């Protein structure tokens, strides 16, 4: 109902699709929110190629209310950061010297299953890495493998990342190590990945840039959607964490 339009309900659990990334971008401020909805209008339109309830226009700051959090549109017509979100984003930061969610917006649908919302994270010492998270919700039986790896591409090209996870809410109980990152239904890493190494893995996707291999997607699940409920989804995708960390491929969260 308050997952995807309030500020501090990403911190609560939810039914839905997530995609979290951790990137270092030694060049990106807590204060630059005009690079941070410009890099979330990139994902916002891999997010509206697959679906017109994700369309640039419909998306909106987040608030403290349900009444503030539609008053501001994140983007223009053309996709581009709107002033008046860019106004807001200066106005709250003001003064607030320390903030746990940067350009947090979501697509203005407060119908079950049909909202969306993303966030930065923003560490301006640059010690800790970069975050960026995505929340779609739970999929449906029309819900390709495919679709997903379009817009993991997407943030990958967005962010450069050093690890993207995507897997449903309550995943992370169930992933083998706690202290790295879980494969879920997919997970990206900047390094190749070949069938040699990981010969358990439903698909491995190669993301190109800048005339090279960059990463790998690794899929656990191609024939349906990741259900956490599945036990052979999980066991398929603990086996792939398994696999990862036997041959080195596999970092800690700490480590990143």
């Amino acid at each position: 109902d308050k997952i995807h339009h309030h500020h501090h309900h990403e911190n609560l659990y939810f039914q839905g699709m997530e995609i979290k990334a951790m990137f270092r971008d030694v060049s990106l401020s807590s204060r630059n929110f005009s690079e941070m909805l410009s890099r979330e209008s990139k994902v916002v339109a891999a997010l509206a190629a697959k679906s017109p309830l994700m369309a640039h226009a419909n998306w909106r700051l987040k608030g403290n209310s349900l009444e503030e959090a539609t008053l501001y549109p994140a983007f223009d017509a053309d996709g581009s950061p709107s002033t008046p979100a860019l106004a807001v984003l200066n106005e709250e930061q003001r003064g607030k010297k320390h903030s746990a969610s940067h350009a947090a917006i979501w697509n203005g649908n407060t119908r079950p299953n049909e909202g969306a919302s993303m966030s930065c994270h923003v560490s301006d010492e640059k010690v800790l890495p970069d975050r960026f998270s995505t929340r779609l919700g739970v999929p449906d039986c029309y819900a390709k493998s495919q679709d997903l790896a379009d817009v993991v591409t997407t943030i990958v090209a967005a962010f450069n990342p050093l690890v993207v996870e995507a897997s449903p809410e309550g995943y992370f109980d169930k992933q083998v190590f706690d202290d790295k990152p879980g494969v879920g239904w997919m997970l990206y890493l900047p390094k190749v990945i070949t069938q040699q190494q990981v010969p358990e893995a439903r698909a491995l996707i190669p993301v190109s840039a800048k005339g090279k291999q960059t990463g790998t997607i690794i899929v656990s699940v191609t024939d349906a959607p990741f259900s956490v409920d599945n036990p052979e989804h999980v066991a398929i995708a603990n086996r792939i964490e398994i696999r990862l960390v036997d041959q080195d491929l596999l970092p800690a969260y700490v480590d990143i």
